[PDB]
C-alpha cells in the first residue's frame, strides 16, 4: 500500500508504521561542521572479492541486485561494527531530476541518487533475525553524482529494460561490486533505521563521504523503470527517496579529520 505519491508516501507511512516517529530514523541530513571526528573508529574492511551475485529484479519501489549470504563471501567489518555483516543485496534511490534523489543529504545538498548496500550481522543467524535487532544491519550508502560514466555500473543499467515493471526479475550472475565503490572509504556513520517500511530500527549506518560519478544516460535509465507491473498504468519509477528524518539524540561521526 506504502509508495512515494502524494497519497501514499512518506509523510503517510507513519499511520501504518509507528516507528516512522521514532527516536533513530533514516535518512538524515549530515552537518558536516558537527560531526566529530572519532579516532577510535577502527578500520573499515569491504571484502567483496568472493561476492556470487544471483537476481537483478524490480521490488515496485527500487530495483535490486541479490547475492548468495548462506557463507560469508562479500563482508563488510571493522569501522563502527562488531562483527561480520554479509553483503545481502544492493539498490537505488534516485530522483526525477539531477538535484534530488539521495536520502541522505551533506549540508542540506541532494545528490541525484543513493546506493544501499545491505549488510546483516552473521550473529544472529538471519537476515529477518537481523532486522529484530538494533546491530542487525549495517547499510554502506554511496553517493552518486552525475559527470562521467562509472564503467562499473554499466552492465546494472543495460540489463533495466528487461525489469521494467514491477515483480520482473533477471539472471545477474558474476557481477562485482566492487567497480561500484570510490577511491577513499572515509565515512560519517550514525545509528539508524531502514529507510523503507518496516523503517526498523535496526542499522549501522555508514555513508562515504566521496560520491561515484555516473552519467547523465547511466541514470535516464533509472528513471525508465516503472513503479507499476506489467500491463498497468505506466507511473515512472522516480523520486523513490525518504526525505531527511529529525536527528534527535543522535551523534554522526566521521572516521576522518
Ligand atoms: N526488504 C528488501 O527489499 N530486501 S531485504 O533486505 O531482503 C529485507 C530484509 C528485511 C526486511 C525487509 C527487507
Ligand atoms: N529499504 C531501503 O530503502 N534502504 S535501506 O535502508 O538500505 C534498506 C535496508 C533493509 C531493508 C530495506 C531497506
Ligand atoms: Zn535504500
Amino acid at each position: 500500500h506504502w509508495g512515494y505519491g502524494k497519497h501514499n508516501g512518506p509523510e503517510h507511512w507513519h499511520k501504518d508504521f509507528p516507528i516512522a516517529k521514532g527516536e533513530r530514523q533514516s535518512p538524515v541530513d549530515i552537518d558536516t561542521h558537527t560531526a566529530k571526528y572519532d579516532p577510535s573508529l577502527k578500520p573499515l574492511s569491504v571484502s567483496y572479492d568472493q561476492a556470487t551475485s544471483l537476481r537483478i529484479l524490480n521490488n515496485g519501489h527500487s530495483f535490486q541486485v541479490t547475492f548468495d549470504d548462506s557463507q560469508d563471501k562479500a563482508v563488510l567489518k571493522g569501522g563502527p561494527l562488531d562483527g561480520t555483516y554479509r553483503l545481502l543485496q544492493f539498490h537505488f534511490h534516485w530522483g526525477s531530476l539531477d538535484g534530488q534523489g539521495s536520502e541522505h543529504t551533506v549540508d542540506k545538498k541532494k545528490y541525484a541518487a543513493e546506493l544501499h548496500l545491505v549488510h546483516w550481522n552473521t550473529k544472529y543467524g538471519d537476515v529477518g533475525k537481523a532486522v529484530q535487532q538494533p546491530d542487525g544491519l549495517a547499510v554502506l550508502g554511496i553517493f552518486l553524482k552525475v559527470g562521467s560514466a562509472k564503467p562499473g555500473l554499466q552492465k546494472v543499467v543495460d540489463v533495466l529494460d528487461s525489469i521494467k515493471t514491477e515483480g520482473k526479475s533477471a539472471d545477474f550472475t558474476n557481477f562485482d561490486p566492487r567497480g561500484l565503490l570510490p577511491e577513499s572509504l572515509d565515512y560519517w556513520t550514525y545509528p539508524g533505521s531502514l529507510t523503507t517500511p518496516p523503517l526498523a530500527e535496526c542499522v549501522t549506518w555508514i555513508v562515504l563521504k566521496e560520491p561515484i560519478s555516473v552519467s547523465s544516460e547511466q541514470v535516464l535509465k533509472f528513471r525508465k523503470l516503472n513503479f507499476n507491473g506489467e500491463g498497468e498504468p505506466e507511473e515512472l519509477m522516480v523520486d523513490n527517496w525518504r526525505p531527511a528524518q529529525p536527528l534527535k539524540n543522535r551523534q554522526i561521526k566521521a572516521s576522518f579529520k
